[PDB]
């Protein structure tokens, strides 16, 4: 469906501030302003790091309307590209940022509801891409949106280096498959049972490949039970058809959800705030209409 990427004018947008890099281009909180109108949209964009042909950009429409077609409350949609000759891609901007720095600055402050929901939340997008035969690639806590504190959105799928987070076939042999994108689902929850720590922390990305082939795995969490850690553990196993499939990982991380503290142990869990109905609904209202 075209209808679901728009084609923008250098003319109807802006950015505005800049809020990081990662590998394809920068993102940029942008306005768009609706032509005919006095209103100033708040958007993301991302501007790519070259400029590009017109061979290269068909290549580049090609993927954006996939990426422009998913429809599920835990993905991410494209939104918008302009075809400048270097090429700028729109999205909704999201102000909580990514999960890995929301973890990372609430550190002492999130509760083993929050962390289990989310796991739940990223199975179910993970879920959905593998239904629509769409490969992440690039699944990390970085590419988890933060659209409100009880709703994440997984982004950045579908850009076919992150060595940390591969799998071994992906490192060794190139080989990207929804069983690989399991094992970065593992590393994924590795990185907010730890809220935020860096994996395999100073070990050169050259040798991950020698460390996983001997059989050295990321260690336990300190808040984590042996029952959350052996999930993890199996999404990292060597046999890819041996790791659990995502709709697996979203029943089991779900019954864990219901009752958080015997599966995690943190400091403080029960002085830590939970998901009210009134906060729900006062943050669905101005942030998140979307269906759920
Ligand atoms: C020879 N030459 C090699 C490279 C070249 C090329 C370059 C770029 C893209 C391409 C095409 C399309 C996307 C991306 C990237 C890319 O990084 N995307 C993110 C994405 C993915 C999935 C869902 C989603 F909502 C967003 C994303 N982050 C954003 C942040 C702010 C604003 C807009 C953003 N868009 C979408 C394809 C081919 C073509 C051939
Ligand atoms: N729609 C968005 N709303 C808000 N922040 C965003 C959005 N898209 C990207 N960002 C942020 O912009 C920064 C740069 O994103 P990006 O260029 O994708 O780098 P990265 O995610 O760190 N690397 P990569 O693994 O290649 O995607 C990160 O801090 C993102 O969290
Ligand atoms: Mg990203």
């Amino acid at each position: 469906n075209q209808a679901l990427l728009r084609i923008l004018k250098e003319t109807e947008f802006k950015k505005i501030k800049v809020l990081g890099s990662g590998a394809f281009g920068t993102v940029y909180k942008g306005l768009w302003i609706p032509e005919g109108e006095k209103v100033k949209i708040p958007v993301a964009i991302k501007e790519l790091r070259e400029a590009t042909s017109p061979k290269a950009n068909k290549e580049i429409l090609d993927e954006a309307y996939v990426m422009a077609s998913v429809d599920n409350p835990h993905v991410c949609r494209l939104l918008g590209i302009c075809l400048t000759s270097t090429v700028q891609l729109i999205m909704q901007l999201m102000p909580f940022g990514c999960l890995l720095d929301y973890v990372r600055e609430h550190k002492d402050n999130i509760g083993s509801q929050y962390l289990l929901n989310w796991c739940v939340q990223i199975a179910k997008g993970m879920n959905y891409l593998e239904d629509r035969r769409l490969v992440h690639r690039d699944l990390a806590a970085r590419n988890v949106l933060v659209k409100t504190p009880q709703h994440v959105k997984i982004t950045d799928f579908g850009l076919a280096v992150p060595i940390k987070w591969m799998a071994l076939e992906s490192i060794l042999h190139r080989i990207y498959t929804h069983q690989s994108d399991v094992w970065s689902y593992g590393v994924t929850v590795w990185e907010l049972m730890t809220f935020g720590s860096k994996p395999y922390d100073g070990i050169p990305a050259s040798e991950i490949s020698s460390i996983l082939e001997k059989g050295e795995r990321l260690p336990q969490p300190p808040i984590c039970t042996i029952d959350v850690y052996m999930i993890m553990r199996k999404c990292w196993m060597i046999d890819a058809d041996s790791r659990p499939k995502f709709r697996e990982l979203i029943i089991e991380f779900s019954k864990m959800a219901r009752d958080p503290q015997r599966y995690l142990v943190i400091q403080g869990d029960e002085r830590m705030h939970l998901p009210s109905p009134t906060d729900s609904n006062f943050y669905r209202a101005l942030m998140d209409e979307e269906d759920m």
